[PDB]
């Protein structure tokens, strides 16, 4: 029994794709400790998504994993960009899969039907000094079916119409938690 | 051996209708308390049944209180209690091991840190996938830590509040809720 | 192989949050590093002029400054002039002897090479007011916003007091934040 972290590494490329177009830089870290997995994530919109307006359409960024906890090539965030294990003691991304990667996955029996957590997602919070009307929502959906994925994690960005105006799509550090899979 | 110290107490998956109000089973409560090195993470979700299947904006607030004794044993007298499934989750499987160990105390909220009651009030989305996170489909859930109840040494209270935020009748199918507190010393 | 460590103020902190060299807030701060992430667990109680806060309250930051070894410096709003050190597993003491392990509680400098933030709800007097929606402010954690010669900073910035419906005891909820911990 050991902890394990899967992540994008620091300074991720534009690795969030909508219609195969790179539009969002996603820092994603999945850390499994004894029983629970902590999702630690942040996002920076690029190009057409650098600035979001109150009329921005909602969207999902879905990660698809196989039965062994390996990130598949077909999600919005996928294995074509940097993804792998974080060794304790350095900031590298180790791409070679281990059986242990399954421990970062959402427990299939606990999440046998889809689960969700919708939380505030502050945008550009330092520069707008946390103005209430500069937050959207980001909902994590756990194990909503997608393709032939065994596990899915979806980051769904919602309620842009709560924004008072155009806002730089520079998210806060977001945290979610779920029960990890058994080896 | 820091790896020797973590412990998880939980209901197991697919809990029964194990949340009681006035001795009537009304809510299915998935509760997981995971102690790692120092902090305990509460991971919880709830599904209303019977008259609590759907909640309206005029719904009265309520507490689901878990009472624990000084050894971290869930007592039989709370709204969520030891008459239903509760015990340790072994690393590597989804069983519930009901035989109390002294290690169970490590999942409790530290008596000195929480020598007077503490709280965290947070958003509690209802039916979030089906309503696509509509802002007016959230209530609040407040975790109260060590508010006295009877002779419990520790208490954890899930208090559901601010149903008047809801735009209408909503399925009482909560998000996965997370809270954190300082764990008790062995 | 992971090595957990907790740095904290201990329970019942003194008035250890200073604004303009005046002690105004009792700050309970716990930084707990497990395998990869640090969990910030904190709560605050105002004293004197900050005992009660009103909708007209000006925003403020409580900054913790740490050096390259993860040792709390003397120059932040929360600083090494008050109780701060390691929490031993099994008791509630505060051990002041610095170790190479203290760096593990710091925000990873490569991950947070520019400042990061998390703005979250901060309920005030929540049990007494029964969680009334108009009794919350916000608390934003800012990670590694530059200050002085600190290598790492953690800033608790209290904001949006105008969300309050009136004078409210500045007795915060238990607040939690998470960030990627520094490498040994
Ligand atoms: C209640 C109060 O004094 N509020 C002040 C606030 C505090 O004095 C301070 O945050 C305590 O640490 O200070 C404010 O102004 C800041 C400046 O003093 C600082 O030089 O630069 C800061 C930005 O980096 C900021 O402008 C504040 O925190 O906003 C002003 C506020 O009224
Ligand atoms: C900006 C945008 O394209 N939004 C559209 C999204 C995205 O294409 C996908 O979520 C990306 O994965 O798809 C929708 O079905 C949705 O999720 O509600 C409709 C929405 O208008
Ligand atoms: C739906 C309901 O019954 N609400 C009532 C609750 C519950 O009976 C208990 O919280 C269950 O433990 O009790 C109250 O005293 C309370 O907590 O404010 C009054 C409230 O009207």
């Amino acid at each position: 029994a050991a902890p394990i972290t899967l992540w994008t590494g620091p300074g991720p490329s534009i690795n969030g794709f909508i219609n195969d177009t790179p539009v969002i830089r996603c820092f994603i870290c999945l850390t499994r400790d004894s029983n629970l997995v902590t999702v630690n994530a942040s996002f920076v919109g690029e190009g057409g998504y650098r600035i979001v307006s109150p009329t921005q359409s909602q969207f999902s960024l879905i990660m698809e994993f196989d039965q062994f906890g390996q990130l598949m090539s077909t999600g919005n965030i996928n294995s074509t960009t940097t993804w792998g294990e974080k060794p304790w003691g350095n900031n590298t991304v180790q791409p070679r899969p281990s059986h242990t990667w399954k421990l970062c996955m959402p427990n299939r029996e606990v999440y046998s039907t889809p689960a969700a957590t919708i939380s505030r997602c502050g945008l550009d919070s330092i520069a707008v000094d946390g103005a209430p009307s500069r937050s959207i929502d980001c909902m994590l959906i756990i194990n909503k079916p997608k393709g032939v994925a065994t596990y899915t994690l979806t980051f769904r960005f919602l309620n842009f119409n709560r924004l008072s105006g155009g806002t730089l799509f520079k998210t806060d550090v977001l945290t979610f938690t779920y029960v990890g899979e058994n080896q």
